[PDB]
């Protein structure tokens, strides 16, 4: 079992829509290859003791949180952080109910105020109890914000966090550095501030949407432009849509460059 | 292929965290029984002609929507209609984006005035563009209410829905007759006018949650009691927790009435 260490499973490395979409549209993906069926994007994040005691943070909580977790095989949870609010990445917010119960505590959530405020907005029930309603709060709010660091504790020992501003069309996102792993999703511009929290990752996890260009996320191409100046010793590309089909995009990328897969899973020194 | 029929699949039936709960609880459950691994309730309602063109209806877009739709093999999607303003039935909501594009039409949704101020609350931008933001809205909304009968118009022809009213705990949840199939989830008692709705089914899909009383749900036992005063053909039961499992369920319960699981499927005439 994992010791002394954290442990990184990428639960979901697909588009808003997930591949296939709803409609079973696979666009230029194999759908006989089962790397190519891609949930929404997020990011479990764990660190073990020399007992395998772990903290355990989630990175966005989509519609595939609940399934996510199921299969991760990971059965509690201490936090969950968000990148922005964004359908595909904060709709199945209310999954986290269980945990809820099973710690005896709200679940600490971690989010930018752009995110915490569309939160209130629209899952206003999870933090305060309506009119006509009995169902407690289950979420605890803490603020974060790119360039302060910020970390989750928990039985394994703290987790560091370093967020960063990225562009994101019309509104930024956030990514993460949690040592020399770096998580880079829903962004199509690095701004000049946040390239030191990008450079020379041990893994960087970024977002390459498609072949052809989007006004909200790096193009396979963009993404690789990136790569080569950042010298991240692996790469793993991230919230891939139906035109990048698992074994294509292994072999027209660089050696130490992958898309990613359901359920990808590494450790690394702490 | 289907023809000159209705066809209604079971897209799920369990309860509001799922069977598995996230933390993988599996209750008194057989985890090794794949019919005890539930997705959140919803019903597909679909109409064939006698060329096997369909008319396709869902009842509730929760978070397992897009999986539902996938696995169920019925790539279009006419309207989406609505029990019920919470989590569980409602949060896959976005994932209706895909059918926009498709049909080259916002998508038709129904609701009652209590579920769609909810809607509007928390998925505003699915109705209208707000501040900061190019995205289109995709929903088209239509009214519903107990007692009045509407009709869904499609390539397989109309499908015909009388809805009625349900007490579910603190709230009402909408019922919808189709035919002689009756759809009753997330129901803790059946209002007086209602009955007319619910007697002499074909098949009753009615909601029993645990063996234990509950504020918002039957349980088994006042499920069984329904059972025996409507007289339905046969009855399935839907939205079932952790401690309803399958093999002991179908014991327990009449020979004309069984658990249901996910993907269960059949035809009746029109
Ligand atoms: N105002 C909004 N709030 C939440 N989600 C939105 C909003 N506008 C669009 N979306 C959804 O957010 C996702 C955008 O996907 P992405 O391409 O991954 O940035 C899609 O699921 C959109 O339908
Ligand atoms: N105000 C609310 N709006 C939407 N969902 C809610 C609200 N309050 C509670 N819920 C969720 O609705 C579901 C209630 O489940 P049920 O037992 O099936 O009626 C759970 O997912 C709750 O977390
Ligand atoms: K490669
Ligand atoms: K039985
Ligand atoms: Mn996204
Ligand atoms: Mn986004
Ligand atoms: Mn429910
Ligand atoms: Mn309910």
């Amino acid at each position: 079992s994992p010791r002394n260490c954290l442990r990184f499973t990428l639960l979901g490395c697909g588009s808003s829509p997930g591949v296939p979409r709803i409609n079973g549209d696979w666009g230029k993906c194999d759908p006989k290859n089962p790397k190519n069926r891609r949930r929404r994007a997020s990011l479990l994040v764990e660190r073990y003791d020399a007992e395998g005691n772990n903290t355990v943070v989630v990175i966005d909580t989509g519609p595939d949180f609940r399934m996510q977790m199921i299969d991760s095989g990971v059965h509690m949870l201490d936090a969950a952080v968000y990148t922005h609010p964004h359908a595909d990445h904060i709709h199945g917010i209310d999954d986290l109910r269980t945990y809820v119960v099973d710690n005896g505590r709200l679940m600490d959530v971690y989010a930018n105020r752009l995110t915490r405020n569309r939160l209130y907005d629209t899952f206003g029930y999870c933090f305060e109890t309506p009119v006509g309603s009995s169902y407690p709060p289950i979420l605890s709010m803490h603020d974060i914000a790119p360039e302060t660091p910020f970390s989750i504790e928990g039985a394994g020992g703290a987790i560091r966090f370093e967020p960063f501003s990225q562009v994101h069309g019309d509104i930024e996102s956030l990514g993460f550095r949690i040592g020399s792993v770096v998580y880079c999703t829903d962004v199509s511009a690095f701004p000049e501030q946040s390239l030191q929290y990008i450079k020379d990752a041990d893994v960087l996890i970024i977002g390459a949407l498609q072949y052809r260009p989007h006004p909200s996320h790096f193009s396979l191409g963009e993404a690789l432009e990136w790569i080569e100046k950042l010298s991240p010793k692996r790469a793993i590309l991230t919230h891939m849509h139906v035109p990048l089909d698992y074994e294509t995009v292994m072999r027209e990328t660089p050696h130490h460059v992958e898309p990613g897969y359901d359920g990808l899973r590494f450790e690394v020194a702490v």
